[PDB]
């Protein structure tokens, strides 16, 4: 079978996808997110492992076949979260920073300033955007537990979620990572995919606790046991949610583009083997195509998206449930200038805002009780529009009927109020969570389970496009709001 | 460190142990008691299982350290609960008909009035009641289409709740059923300690694929390949939880009684070496003491006596948010003529006869429409009396010393109510859900560790014996009302 497991940020979803693109489980658990002072959000490794176990072994709902035929494992874990654990005492005495809280601003700003600030960006593409894993580490391993000297002798070996789940999965393993997530961690690099020492040696310790990385289909078993081969069933995938979605959605050819609006609005393309970067405030990333090999591509720079939606329900309830967007909200015309950019800690986009926390905007009396709700629906799609519109202006590659998916993306209406200004169609792949399948496939590419990428092509469904509407000759009229009331 | 866990009830939490003997509280994990309809509680096993999955390994997070310095892990689970698989294939024939169920009654027609039941009173020591695991199995057996052919071939397999918990852990190479579930399982004659092949012939039931009488007090796990594990991991057996509670307290000496609640009302105690078949309703089940051997005991528990939060919340939505129970449903008076007899799906209790439909009856006039809180609460005492009193009157020797260690009553009302209503102060403890606690102390004895007991109970600081008070002598009023309002 295929154990297409997902993780989002904590939202443990996905199950044992029964080979032929089918389902047999209802794994959906969103653990209680915490919001400390200001925006110092960070869920302890405890919450990570406790939830992961529920999906891993828990995925056995209907198709509970023993290790004798499961396989096809492809962990679609989260990404950028740098967790730690104490090897000597054997018990983790700390928390885990999250990729959605710019709690790094306190310190990172005093070190950049001079030339080296742009140094990384003007050449690579990425930029030290505070919450970028490595940068966050410069604070973590200091205030929490006084033992600087101990940090020299390993002590609390650091590593991303990948290096975490694997390490303490069953017990015994090596600090592994993967290319896809690697670049994001900033310790590695897109134009390197290897362990860049030199600069990194500035994180209090000279790269002492260096995580390992994996290249292609890391189809591998474990170190659990106790003199017996147990909880040592095969595996792969081991990649970030958004990264798995990238190649998973049949993206194995030129010009293949997608979209996945959920906790984050990440769009990735397929530029063959060209590590390029869009000088217009855009980042860099990797991709896949043709045969089982790593390609290169660009992405969209977003901090968060579906956070605004998860926010009100756990505060300004009102409507109780978030899916209301599909129901009592449709005939409500549209947002109407209230562009509430999901700014919990910083904004994101080409503008970043390393100090701006919170962004109400849309100062209009319309903001009554049930008003705030639809604001996010509109905003998220438009947030995608921000990078989309600017992208064509440089690359020149026009975007066709792109593929879209995601838990939050389930709102049919979201597709309509998005493609509008772009004047084109979109097609949602016949699969609510196609993301899980991507990383999952990377297990069969070893034991001769899967021949090669060229096979799935014959089975697809693209008859899910929305009919273009006549009313639109003005579109950018709203667009102007992006160039107003925000700075 | 050491690990002991519960399963079923309402919350399959996990309670991890530490150095010497310390419990790091309970984690907070819960999953609804999934049920189809009516008394046909075909409760999905995988549902309650998913919660248990993290409980197996993820729960370790409390103590911090993982499976690399552990001991015997004792398991307590809801008894009965038949579950049938496809030999080694995870895909069940249907699902699990849990301990709380009644649907075999109308089927047992061609059995009860056939004379071949009188011996059951001396052999297994039972009476005519649908509340018997074996009957539920025989029910499902004589229910599924063409299941007869599927039987002989070797496709379907006989089993109960005891297997699954271990099954998924073993790797699927285990089919156990601890002797503890005998008696309740009609086809598990206590006088024989083994399955009764006799009746099987009546329905042409194979005497082949039957579970194995396993252990509870020590490691085990399960084998697939020779030696191996297969995700096996050292397990430390299983046992019916609201039976095991008998051992959770020193109900060994002739002068100590206990009381389990769990989800409703479960009273049981060790009787002695020889089958004391005292015609008084209470049936005979397996029980032991210092010497972990097969001995005799009396029991005749009830499905539930008044599941407050459950029905009040998910049923009437009166208390809304669970905390609100003790918060409001225990302050200014209560009950008043109200006599609600628990018997939604099944009856149980000395009534036995399912025909006695229990529900809300003795309602007073002038009661505001929104009047439902002190129902189940007050009702508990009335039913608990019908089971605890019978036990005392059976033996003759009335014992004032009733201590509770079955949790459930988180609302202090029971202590500050149930006590004076019967004058005997039902004494509490610190750790409410002692049922799970007593699980790890079992496995330890075999491994020496604590050697026996003596000091181990140095944490049973009950504070003070709640002194019985004068304002209680008036309760017989409603008692002589209850002994009439029910038919």
């Amino acid at each position: 079978y295929v154990m297409a497991i997902d993780q989002g940020t904590t939202s443990s979803r996905a199950i044992i996808f029964d080979r032929n693109g089918k389902k047999i489980g209802s794994s959906q658990k969103e653990f209680p997110q915490y919001f400390p002072k200001s925006g110092w959000v960070e869920h302890n490794a405890n919450e990570i492992w406790n939830s992961v176990q529920s999906v891993i072994a828990g995925a056995f709902i209907e198709s509970g076949i023993r290790p004798e035929a499961i396989a096809g494992i492809g962990i679609t874990n989260q990404r950028e979260t740098t967790v730690v654990w104490d090897k000597t005492t054997g018990q983790p005495i700390a928390n885990a920073i999250v990729w959605q809280s710019r709690q790094s601003s306190p310190i990172a700003d005093q070190l950049k300033v001079d030339g080296h600030t742009e140094m990384i960006h003007e050449k690579t593409g990425l930029v030290i955007d505070a919450y970028f894993s490595a940068t966050k580490v410069r604070w973590l391993l200091d205030n929490i537990e006084g033992a600087q000297e101990k940090a020299d002798n390993g002590e609390l070996l650091f590593g991303t979620i990948d290096s975490w789940l694997v390490w303490k999965l069953t017990d015994g393993q090596v600090h592994v990572t993967d290319y896809s997530n690697a670049s994001r961690t900033m310790l590695y690099n897109i134009h390197k995919l290897e362990w860049d020492q030199e600069i990194l040696d500035l994180l209090n310790i000279p790269s002492s606790m260096l995580p390992e990385v994996k290249s292609n289909s890391e189809v591998y078993g474990h170190t659990r046991s106790y003199h017996f081969y147990g909880s040592e069933v095969p595996i792969a995938g081991m990649a970030g949610d958004q990264q798995a979605a990238l190649f998973g959605q049949m993206a194995f050819e030129k010009g293949m583009i997608k979209n996945t609006y959920g906790t984050g609005a990440f769009i990735v393309m397929n530029t063959g083997e060209e590590p390029q970067l869009s000088d217009n405030d855009l980042l860099t990333t990797i991709g896949y195509g043709i045969n089982g090999k790593v390609y290169y591509a660009l992405e969209g720079s977003i901090f968060v998206a579906g956070s605004a939606i998860q926010w009100l329900r756990d505060g300004l309830r009102m409507i109780e449930t978030s899916p209301q967007s599909e129901e009592l909200a449709a005939k409500a015309k549209g947002d109407n200038e209230v562009y509430v950019v999901p700014a919990f800690t910083g904004l994101g986009a080409p503008y970043w805002d390393s100090e701006a926390r919170g962004a109400v905007f849309g100062l209009t009396r319309g903001t009554t009780k049930e008003d705030f709700v639809r604001a996010t629906l509109q905003a998220v799609a438009y947030q995608s529009k921000d990078v989309i519109d600017t992208m064509k202006k440089d690359s020149g590659i026009d975007i066709p009927l792109l593929k879209v998916d995601g838990g939050a993306a389930k709102n049919d209406l979201l597709m309509q109020f998005q493609a509008d200004i772009l004047d084109i169609d979109v097609q949602r792949a016949a699969n609510l969570e196609t993301t899980a399948l991507g990383a999952a496939y990377l297990a069969g590419l070893a034991v001769g389970f899967w021949k090669d990428l060229d096979e799935l092509k014959s089975m697809a469904e693209e008859g899910q496009m929305f009919t273009p509407e006549m009313p639109a000759e003005e579109r950018d009229n709203l667009y102007e709001g992006w160039k107003q009331a925000v700075a």
